[PDB]
């Protein structure tokens, strides 16, 4: 791993996947017992402990499909990480999704050109794994934490003059990301299983939104459906 | 309604979704009560029944995204149908999926350019009903069904020169077929719920090919699944 | 073939292609003599007779460019056929150009991407088989049938909300239909011959339109000119 | 008309329309009474003569689908010119068209994206003007000119290390040129009325070359049928 | 050369490459020594003389991608040529760009479809040689002409009804022209140099025009660039 | 700035641009005085000090274009920098490119989507400020600083199955990064200036990697042109 400063063997075979690597400090030090750091390398932080028993990794993955490809390439093909689940922020682009909402993504759209650039004339539609799905969405009756279930818009550009958010909420899209549409497109290429649990973090109708520290620190149900799903 | 010759009220908000008019006319037959045909337009039959005591209609798509576009615009926008359940088969294209194998449909890839007309630029990913999926995994797994949940390929030409079902099958594709892409997309645009159940006609990689038990089976467990899946 | 029940032989060296199987029917009981229905799969008929002499086959093609190719796919490539010559409908435009009106399709354009699947960066403009259009141009100055030859467009949304009719019809084009690109473009792929012969069903811009039943048995001049122009 | 440097009134409603502006002084020299040169600008000459009395002038266009489209817009909307007709030649890339054959374009294809820039996800097919086309047929097999009906390749690239003339020949392509998209899409969106008649400049695929009476012969009778085209 | 009627020596290792055959006529004679035509061919005159004892050679183009890709091939891989310089002109899409301006391309944008022909999903950047632009914006500073540096806009369509030249200007685009997309991308492909110099002919904003005389005749300062950078 | 921790006042009118948050550390503390860190959020950092009495400020932007664009975009709209400079690394894709090589770009390829989004069928070029390129470049050769000026190519894939670089090299492309595109085009759109200056991590054609010397020489010499790029 040219992006990853640790040697094999020190990364779990199921990472958690925030974009903000401080967010996988709060994780890793909140919820995990034994915590060894495996990666400084970029500022991206990454981190190895356990969870009543079980050995999990969180990783941080930066934005944008560019930036997570890079390092869920690396987890997958240098470490042999076998479940992946992003622990995301999205923006809300329909009325009836609220901030702090819990969303589990089925699949995502996107303007992404990745897909495009391997398919030319297909449109690839990624799919989460249902097995991962389902345990979270168990996960979530479990803990009490309501979820919805449907599929988000992997965006390039966070600020977009160009942007199709009214058509996309019209075709029923909940949310605006930056990430899931590369994780679940490479895990499925790779036979690995990947889930995106989100956490609205803002609304993009109303102008509700949370703080950096909020989003930081503060997103706890998700974290809670993650690690209850995996174990 | 051009293609569809009903008066208001003899269309169900709930219809099934062959490809075949004729198994339209059978599954009615077969399986509900006090059937009758609202439509003979273009022989694509449509019939409505009751399943133990609930109205349901089983309408002919034909083949390809224009055809069941045709049909599905019409139940939604004329006649306010509310859900509506694909029932049909596809061509297998990875080796584990078997010809014995019943398919949820989460997403549908396609080479339709139906969403590039609609967004350009975007790759819209199609998305399955949450609740009416996860309805149909639990009726399939009551009745002891094997059941996949995955993503499938909505192609334009059934026979293609340019095919890349290698490259789909390695990204995880479970089989091709001819509607899902147009069902899934025309429903969420209008808010409506659906999903597609799919049996395997043929294994289109291995060449493997049914039996009359496997057909049979597959068959019957699609409908009872199907009629399961609302509520 | 895989959607058409016959054996070899049984279909004519000419074929003419409804998109309406009950339109195959009423052509094959109105003007052939000895008719044989060569095909009930999927309830698209086919039948096989003769005109004047000269043996006539008659096959429901199902609306949309994926329909008619599984069909003209199997006829041209299993059944040898040689001559194929669409008799359908299209809705009007222009304002010049009038319900019932009988239209020659030189060429069609399209919003399928199948041609783009094929070329990518280039735009295949299909072709008529300039000695079929001929033969019923002359055709149909024998039996006193007006004829309008030009362009049509093959769309694959017959209610598109992305339409570009209008900027079609500046263009020249005369109405909107949902097969000839597939026609023409899989007819010259095989070195065989097509034609659409097209009768205005409905007018885009007045709302004008012919009945299910007008569509089914009253569009006679056209098959008048198809028929005369091969024998 | 910043391009074309003529008075109004100068250019006739009829022009003929060669690639090479000498080979519109040979013609005009050649074939009309009391001419004049009415363009200069660029070397691009354009003159004006009668032919049987009729005034018709003959433009030069340059080579490809921008410089065309400058010289026939002017026409067009500066001169209202109402017939254009290209007389150029083209490589032909089909095994069964010779060198000695006459090629009247009922539509072409092509890699410009002149029609994309237009019309995005659609297809654009331009066509003939069907009068013009048939009056050139006539006019053709009455002097007993081998003619073929069928479509050609505007290419933007004469030397294309990305060419796709193999696949286009095996789809019934006759040849390749660099003009006839452009003139028939600009004459339709105006609502005048074009043609393109093509000698072959030389064999694409078998490497045959043209002799002196082949030139001169085809040559001739592409300036004869297109004398004959209008009215 | 099928474009050009000169033997391999004829032409100089530097050439200057005019849009209009009659500019490089102007050129040729106004500013070289013992000037030979070595190509009348479609009336696109080729010339080459002497500056201060340098050999000089000066090419028409024509107008737009295909007409210049043809000339620049030939040059390249016929004739040897090294370093080839446009002096064009260009229409100002900018206010604070002015008629008669003097601008150094040091890339283009373009709706050609060139790039994507040879690139499919990627945007290749054409970019002027480095070298050959610092000697013509030494040259400018040596003989007291201003220059701009920037980007241009290479269209197809010189008339557009989809122009985009509003939002290109926003994003600091100059200027309109036909050519240099073409000239820089075919030089780098072929490891040659190419810079284009262009002049301000008209103003698309406030319609200022200069005339086709002065356009032909009068645009020195390019010139005086151009050879004093080579010498 | 829903990305930088900032108040108005913090960040200089004059950013460098590491996509490295650690990097962007080191070059605050090793070259400016006073330094202050105004931004922590996502462990993105971003610091302010003087270099020479003249406010500078240093942001790290993360890697790809969504990532720099969140970056860019914030510091352009909420910030009002003028004058943007990356200063990172790319891999070398032409043969005669070697790792000690600090390269200017003038533009970038991409096979990101963004530009297609703004502008459909338009190839957009970005073009680095020729005023802050021209003084690097200047600044480079009074350091005796070997300097390479051409065209990189903004990957969003490191790792890329269909990755066009030996076409790109073959058309002159220097190396490959995963930022330029965004910065050039959205300092443009916004009317800021902008530069890449980029070292050579490594060699992707010939394998050859860095020694000690090389990294520490070229990334000094990067940040002392950099710091003599404004005025
Ligand atoms: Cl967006
Ligand atoms: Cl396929
Ligand atoms: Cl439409
Ligand atoms: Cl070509
Ligand atoms: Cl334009
Ligand atoms: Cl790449």
């Amino acid at each position: 791993s040219v992006h990853i400063g640790a040697e094999k063997g020190q990364i779990a075979d199921t990472v958690l996947l925030p974009g903000d690597p401080l967010r996988a400090k709060f994780i890793a030090e909140t919820y995990l017992e034994n915590v060894e750091c495996y990666n400084e390398v970029r500022g991206m932080y990454g981190f190895t402990g356990t969870y009543k028993g079980k050995k999990i990794s969180v990783q941080g993955t930066g934005m944008g499909v560019p930036s997570i490809s890079i390092y869920v390439n690396e987890l997958i093909q240098s470490y042999d990480v076998q479940n992946l689940i992003r622990v995301g922020s999205c923006g809300a682009i329909r009325k009836d999704v609220k901030v702090r909402d819990v969303i589990l993504a089925m699949t995502s759209s996107t303007d992404s050109q990745m897909n495009r650039v391997a398919f030319g004339s297909v449109d690839f539609a990624p799919c989460a794994d249902f097995e991962l799905l389902k345990n979270a969405y168990d996960a979530a009756k479990d803990k009490g934490v309501p979820v919805t279930v449907g599929s988000v818009f992997t965006a390039d550009q966070f600020y977009n003059d160009d942007s199709q958010i009214e058509k996309l909420a019209k075709y029923g899209v909940l949310g605006v990301e930056m990430e899931t549409t590369a994780l679940y497109t490479l895990a499925a290429k790779h036979g690995r299983k990947a889930l995106s649990i989100l956490t609205v973090s803002d609304h993009v109708l109303t102008g509700e939104e949370t703080t950096a520290e909020e989003r930081q620190t503060t997103f706890h149900d998700m974290i809670d459906v993650a690690l209850h799903s995996v174990s």
